[PDB]
């Protein structure tokens, strides 16, 4: 099923992350029931990752690439695009669909 | 391939974790190249988990059950018994075999 991107608030509509750019984001990740399992907002520190390096789940690689700079969006990511059958025991159950609220602050 | 348990130092040879008991352990987890990705020792705080609850990877569920109280052992865990194809991007690569040094301190 992959990743579905639903907007929360608009970006510039013009600047989209390209391979090798560093995306600077704030995010919150929730299980399908709404339980938060991770958030950069609760650390008060944006998270950075390089697009295409696979240092985030596939749903982020392909979903954040669809966002424009400044946009906030909800990414609903099916387990094949997340942590799969094994999940991450103690944090993410097996076969978990995840929901992330992501704001793309800037590209570096 | 599952989990292989190789001893490091002996336990009592008599008391093995049973379903529903809380295992109190110190551990270090390494990727196959030896890079440490997690350790309760570096937090100076033992880790507790309940056997059979799937709050640890399958290799722990089935490998720690083979340890006796007081034993320290090396668990080599193939990806199917760990984090599988997806891994945990940014921490555990896809299809990673992991090595844990685990000491079973006590059962609660």
């Amino acid at each position: 099923m992959g990743v579905q991107v639903e907007t929360i608030s608009p970006g510039d509509g013009r600047t989209f992350p390209k391979r090798g750019q560093t995306c600077v984001v704030h995010y919150t990740g929730m299980l399908e029931d709404g339980k938060k399992f991770d958030s950069s907002r609760d650390r008060n520190k944006p998270f950075k990752f390089m697009l295409g390096k696979q240092e985030v789940i596939r749903g982020w690689e392909e979903g954040v690439a669809q966002m424009s700079v400044g946009q906030r969006a909800k990414l609903t990511i099916s387990p094949d695009y997340a942590y799969g059958a094994t999940g991450h025991p103690g944090i993410i159950p097996p076969h978990a669909t995840l929901v992330f609220d992501v704001e793309l602050l800037k590209l570096e």
